[PDB]
């Protein structure tokens, strides 16, 4: 794969649909809308024309800092899960994002049939973002980042089971909080969860530390038939599974997703990183996190080896 695939797109999410095609969304640098594009191949996404399917509200809950959309197809309909804030105030050390979802029941997600389901409520109200979804044994799970005032830092990773694609039916179960030295650089953060199933296991990668050079990816692992809503089922990687490569000039890799290659043979990690280190301004407004993709290697023991972020090809 020739990297980067797409410049100036953060929190990249590629979904390979059953029409053959890959659909991509991401955080745009203006944080003001949800862009989607389609192509037959991963590298085809570079040149695919993006379409804004949804734009921030003028005021109120979905009006600011539109972050990290993911496009999913569940039970015959499209869902895009995203976060948004009512303003840019900082309260309890963080922005005040909540989580939303828009649904499109039409086969073609570019049609103008996106319905706001509203706010996906959890057991308490605080900074919440970066939701993703997975299915196991006909149950649907929601995995997301949220702050708890009684747990140190900006956000922890939670899982819950869902009643439907916009509604939880359990309390949040905390799986990781920021605490290891590589999770607490800049800010104490666990965010950007992504789920990969392979080898009788479920892997939840997540990103940690601030969104500069220190950003990196950790991982939780569970046996697929364990009790997924018990923290003790999940083993937390002691060191990052993916991090800055000083040698390759790729800095702060993170907020990954997972897809598969065109022939279906390989798993692919899709992530953002910068190719310079001295940002010299507020990182939130530096637009140069670029979207990148690499093949995942599998070890003898069934665990994934993500390697290192590869050098730019262009
Ligand atoms: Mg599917
Ligand atoms: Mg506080
Ligand atoms: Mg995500
Ligand atoms: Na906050």
């Amino acid at each position: 794969i020739l990297n980067p695939i797409i410049i100036q797109r953060a929190d990249p999410m590629i979904y390979k649909h059953n029409d053959g095609y890959y659909y991509f969304t991401a955080s745009v640098p203006e944080y003001d809308r949800i862009e989607v594009r389609k192509a037959k191949t991963i590298e085809g996404l570079r040149n695919a024309e993006p379409v804004d399917v949804w734009r921030r509200h003028e005021s109120g809950e979905m009006s600011n800092l539109i972050w990290a959309p993911e496009i999913h197809f569940i039970n015959g309909a499209w869902y895009i899960y995203f976060a948004a804030a009512p303003d840019k105030n900082i309260e309890d050390d963080t922005f005040n994002h909540r989580m939303f979802v828009i649904q499109n029941e039409n086969e073609n997600p570019f049609t103008g049939n996106w319905v706001e389901k509203g706010r996906i409520k959890t057991a308490w109200e605080s900074f919440s973002l970066d939701a993703t979804i997975f299915e196991h044994n006909e149950k649907l799970y929601y995995v997301w980042a949220q702050q708890d005032i009684n747990i140190k830092g900006h956000s922890n990773i939670y899982i819950a089971e869902m009643e439907n694609p916009w509604t939880l039916k359990t309390k949040p179960v905390m799986l990781t909080k920021p605490e290891l030295e590589w999770e607490i650089k800049g800010f104490w953060v666990n965010e950007g969860p992504a789920v990969l199933k392979k080898n009788g296991k479920i892997f939840i990668t997540y990103s940690a530390s601030a969104t500069d050079v220190n950003y990196c990816i950790g991982m939780l692992t569970a046996e697929e038939n364990s009790n997924l809503l018990d923290k003790n089922s999940w083993t937390k990687s002691q060191t990052p599974v993916f991090k800055t490569s000083m040698e390759n000039h790729q800095y702060g890799p993170g907020h990954n997703s997972f897809t598969v290659s065109e022939d279906g043979k390989h798993d692919v990690i899709v992530y953002h990183a910068r190719n310079y280190t001295e940002i010299k301004g507020d990182p939130l407004y530096d637009p140069n996190r670029h979207t990148r993709a690499q093949i995942i290697n599998w070890r003898e023991d069934g665990t994934p080896d993500f390697g290192v972020p590869e050098v730019d090809s262009l």
